[PDB]
């Protein structure tokens, strides 16, 4: 009979996060 | 005889990506 | 007898990372 399913695949990092908020007033 | 190979495993975990870049310069004065 | 285990699964890309830090502070002018 078919053997067991393979293990979990690779865990590539997710996408970079969005740009941060505007800097503090000058 | 040995049965057939099993199916492909589940999609991998995968951690959060890196932090975003710094934001835009603040407002003038 | 059962066949061999399956191959590793497909890559599992994670979620978007944390927002970037605040940008630089505005100009004096």
């Amino acid at each position: 009979p078919p053997g067991p399913p393979g293990p979990p695949g690779p865990p590539g990092p997710g996408p970079p996060g969005p740009p941060g908020p505007p800097g503090p007033p000058g």
